[PDB]
């Protein structure tokens, strides 16, 4: 396989999250983090979305990506400057 790059991950993440739709609303005595997927590396999920029919693992990879974002996001900013 090529070689991948944060930044590149990064992109194709946040641009999955913004195509997917977002007309959600199973919300209900709150309950979604029972998927821990943070293990799973970027082409495990962004492979299973892209290979799988399931509601809730679906919706756990997006988010897993959200957050990964925004943490890697504060991280790299923090990291970056000197």
């Amino acid at each position: 396989r090529p070689k991948m790059t944060p930044e590149q991950m990064a992109k194709e993440m946040s641009e999955f999250l913004s195509r997917g739709p977002a007309v959600l609303a199973t919300k209900a005595a709150a309950g979604t983090k029972k998927y821990d997927l943070s293990k799973w590396k970027y082409a495990e999920l962004r492979d299973t979305i892209n290979t799988s029919c399931d509601i809730e693992l679906l919706a756990a990879c997006r988010e897993e990506f959200h957050r990964r974002l925004k943490v890697y996001h504060a991280w790299k900013s923090k990291n970056k400057k000197r």
